[PDB]
């Protein structure tokens, strides 16, 4: 659509970008760090167990917290994501929820509804990942409750990445806020652009390929959720041979300029963002042959569950390798993102 005219960067974004990088982080980073762990979360998880256990007597029940609060890029308005594991379902993968999973979520709904400690906000059973959205009234924190473990698994990977290489965390706080000010979150999520930051830094030799953390040998076995390897070697970057930078304003600004310039000129027709492989120029035409043998076997028995590559923008989840997290980005949404990237890189320059 008017592909010959650049989509103008929104003024709400422009003001943030041309304003000092300091003001971006002065409050936001300390807040995000603090929100990795606060006692409110223990209250939420204790209340969730007490609420739901009677509904599932004799089954084990464990609560796993995840999402932006837990990884260190949240703010006070952020939700908290919770995987409720009833009956040791952690290692079970369902690309689309099973009838059994849906029946469980439907049963859980009335508990939040009847309970005075919880306000039911929405019940979403048609999504790829069905969720219950509910406010925990004693803390006021909005919670997304799901029934599979993949988000928790990628949260733990992000936490390792952010703690090892804090530049990654600063960059993700910045680009999260940039997406919001650009009004792009309908199309590109915080998690998607987090994977884009990770991939970009892998290309700079500042983060390992995820595949390199998941070598399967005598010393290292996989934790499998269905066909997906969800654990990783928690090696020091010293051992990996990767330098660990101190995030300063000038360091952050230079890496952000290069991030936006890179994705402004990325060839989305032929290549995908691929933190699994962590190397430059990963071809859409080749990725499905570059994955572990479990992927090929999984698609054989689930032929409609292969990664969706016939899409404008391909960003592959590094653990759930059949998931293009940007599969809903349209041609015009991608043009908009590219144009906003181009204009942001321009405003971060300083000859």
């Amino acid at each position: 659509h008017m592909q010959h005219i650049t989509v103008r960067l929104p003024k709400k974004a422009r003001a943030m970008i041309v304003g000092e990088i300091t003001n971006v982080f002065k409050d936001k980073y300390p807040i995000a760090d603090k929100l990795k762990v606060i006692p409110e979360y223990d209250v939420i998880e204790q209340d969730l167990c007490k609420l739901l256990s009677p509904g599932f007597p004799k089954q084990p029940l464990r609560v796993y917290k995840f999402g932006s609060r837990i990884t260190g890029i949240g703010n006070r308005s952020s939700d908290l994501d919770l995987f409720v594991d009833i009956g040791n379902t952690f290692h079970t993968f369902e690309h689309r929820a099973s009838n059994a999973t849906v029946a469980k979520l439907r049963a859980m709904r009335k508990f939040f509804c009847d309970s005075e400690d919880w306000r039911l906000i929405n019940f979403i059973e048609q999504a790829r990942v069905p969720i219950i959205k509910t406010c925990h009234l004693p803390t006021g924190i909005e919670c997304d409750i799901c029934l599979n473990s993949m988000g928790f698994c990628n949260t733990n990977l992000l936490k390792y990445i952010f703690e090892s290489q804090p530049l990654t965390q600063y960059m993700c706080i910045y680009v999260k806020n940039w997406l919001e000010r650009c009004k792009l979150t309908e199309q590109i999520s915080t998690y998607s652009i987090t994977l884009m930051v990770i991939y970009f830094l892998q290309l700079q030799a500042l983060l390992p390929p995820i595949a390199m953390l998941q070598i399967e040998d005598a010393a290292n076995q996989a934790v499998l959720v269905g066909p997906w390897v969800v654990n990783f070697a928690q090696k020091s970057f010293s051992e990996l041979g990767l330098q660990q930078l101190k995030a300063t304003v000038p360091v952050i600004k230079g890496f952000l300029r290069n991030f936006f310039a890179y994705f402004a000129k990325f060839d989305y027709e032929h290549f995908l963002v691929c933190p699994y492989i962590g190397q430059a120029n990963v071809e859409i035409a080749k990725i499905e042959r570059m994955l572990h043998a479990r992927y090929s076997a999984y698609v054989s028995d689930n032929p409609e569950c292969s990664i969706q590559l016939k899409k404008p923008m391909v960003v592959q989840d590094p653990i759930q390798l059949n998931h293009n997290v940007t599969k809903a980005v349209t041609k015009y949404g991608l043009q908009t993102f590219v144009d906003y990237c181009q204009q942001t890189a321009e405003l971060l320059e300083e000859p």
